[PDB]
């Protein structure tokens, strides 16, 4: 099986790990893998995807820089018998065959559940990600799925709700201060949607003497986040292991290559058809399993703590 992997931007860290694990596990299953990176350019990617079509690849694995502008090239690909897998980011209005990601709703669920676990009753503030990010909305859907019975029953009172423009920690800091002020510091838990915005909120909390006293959620397992968790100022974070994503992506790719039908958790609709999807299960990281998750994995080294 020949695989063409067209990564939107390798000039950063975000995908260099996905690439190697994917490769090694792909070859391991007996396939050739050709990789190109678009250096964050939409037109380099088009060029590259086309290059892979013209090389006679059996499977295209695309991480789209922009997944709205790929309908014609994907169609072109299907006309040649090539299978298309959307890696991590959905390709919209296109005739793709499969999509692999972490389950973002479950990310939101883990966030809210770790919080109701220690603060079952009290005042909650909701801190979304970018209000124009659909992932932000998926995290919020999972959060509210957990909170709903607590809210409807009066056990939890939502005292604020804001979306952090651009996921900027400085925006989150100002949102937190605003919230604390409007509530006279009476806030028991902050459902923050990532480690970076949580960090900013935590600075506002610290400045009021409230750090370690207010439950707060996160995501990504940033080093700074991991430390806060160890120190007691952050409650938890959500870890999304690259190995798991990249390995499963390779197994799906080979599968697609051998004309097989890989097992899907669900079906997401991209505005053309329903795309079979594996939405991996994200990992709850708290003070008691930091070593058995993010250290054990090599995501962070013990000596960094």
């Amino acid at each position: 099986v020949k695989i063409g992997m067209a990564i939107d931007d390798l000039r950063l860290e975000r995908w260099q790990k996905d690439r190697d694990i994917f490769v090694k596990k792909a070859e391991s299953l007996g396939a050739k893998v050709f990789v190109q990176s678009a250096n964050g350019n939409e037109e380099t990617q088009m060029s590259q995807i086309e290059n892979m079509i013209n090389r006679g690849v059996d499977v295209l694995v695309i991480i789209p820089y922009n997944g709205q502008v790929l309908s014609n090239v994907v169609k072109e690909a299907k006309q040649e018998g090539i299978k298309v897998l959307a890696y991590d980011r959905m390709i919209n209005d296109a005739d793709i065959d499969f999509y692999i990601s972490f389950d973002n709703e479950k990310v939101g669920e883990l966030q809210a559940k770790a919080l109701v676990d220690i603060v079952p009753q009290g005042n909650y503030f909701l801190m979304g990600g970018s209000p124009v990010d659909n992932n932000a909305k998926l995290f919020r859907a999972g959060q509210m799925k957990v909170l709903k019975p607590y809210v409807d029953s009066g056990k939890i009172k939502v005292v604020g709700d804001q979306w952090v423009d651009g996921w900027l920690p400085e925006n989150a800091l100002k949102i937190m201060e605003n919230a604390l002020t409007a509530n006279n510091n009476k806030i028991d838990a902050v459902v923050a949607s990532n480690d970076a915005t949580a960090g900013g909120a935590i600075q506002a909390l610290s400045a009021q003497g409230l750090s370690g006293k207010v439950a707060i959620s996160g995501q990504d397992a940033d080093l700074a986040g991991i430390k806060r968790i160890a120190a007691g100022t952050q409650t938890m974070t959500v870890y999304k292991p690259i190995t798991l994503l990249a390995n499963t992506a390779a197994e799906i790719a080979v599968e697609l290559g051998n004309g097989q039908e890989p097992k899907a958790d669900t079906t997401l609709n991209n505005g053309l058809k329903d795309v079979p999807s594996r939405l991996l299960t994200p990992i709850d990281v708290n003070k008691n399993n930091i070593k058995d998750t993010v250290i054990k994995d090599g995501f962070h080294k013990e000596s960094e703590l």
